[PDB]
């Protein structure tokens, strides 16, 4: 039809009392402008473009069924990308409604995303355990874990 | 219906490479029997506002665009590839990849690799404070030598 559908994510388990707080939040918003709404959640990185549920979300948008997607902050739905997303959102009639531009993203998110390109780069850069990909990482990681 | 090969290195000092890219593009399309048109940035496959790359996107949005033949995937857009061939289905466009296998230079890594530290280590600590400064320079100084 014309739906409204929120995203909300965290990356880890151990963030599901934050999950829960931004589908309140994503959830009273809807409320507040009178909006039925259906709410889609991850638990997994914004990394992921395979995330199952914002995989579903892809394919509605796509399919022209979406008026606006609600989501808390922008790197909720993507880590990169965001733009793109947009402007793809855009063409096929879809608003994205950012709730808090500014709010302060979870620092863990920061610090494994991190990390996960960092090796990824690394394995590219050097190759999969060999002496510069062992001392890049583990130097990264000794930095931003402590 | 039209077929658009796209190329892309990231320094004006790879602009030999750019030109490889377009003849590999060119005699792929010719030797296939199909008539192109080239676009081409200098610019980083981070960076979203690469001015050809933006109007290629709105070319595809506006279902001109039947085939985008690239080298190699990261050509195209170094993160949120398989999320843009998806959007690319959805207009009816392909993405042709001549050689999946290629190797990426070296120096887009790196530097792509330092972009990315330096944006997160923003996050992390906010801009050129000391935490921020000790990141980005102790990876600088790895993967530059």
């Amino acid at each position: 039809n014309a739906k409204i559908i929120g995203y909300a994510r965290v990356s880890f388990n151990a963030q599901k009392d934050d999950l829960e707080r931004q589908i309140q939040l994503i959830k009273s918003y809807a409320e507040e402008n009178g909006w039925d709404i259906q709410i889609l959640k991850d638990i997994g990185s914004g990394l992921n473009e395979k995330r199952k549920n914002y995989k579903k979300l892809l394919k509605m948008v796509m399919n022209r069924k979406v008026e606006k997607v609600i989501i808390a902050y922008p790197d909720r739905l993507t880590r990169f990308g965001f733009e793109t997303l947009k402007e793809f959102f855009k063409s096929y009639g879809t608003e994205i409604v950012i709730i808090n531009k500014k709010h302060k993203t979870p620092q863990e998110e920061l610090v494994e995303d991190l990390i996960t390109i960092v090796s990824h780069f690394a394995g590219k850069l050097y190759g999969m355990h060999s002496h510069k990909y062992k001392k890049l990482t583990k130097t990264v990681k000794e930095i931003v874990r402590e």
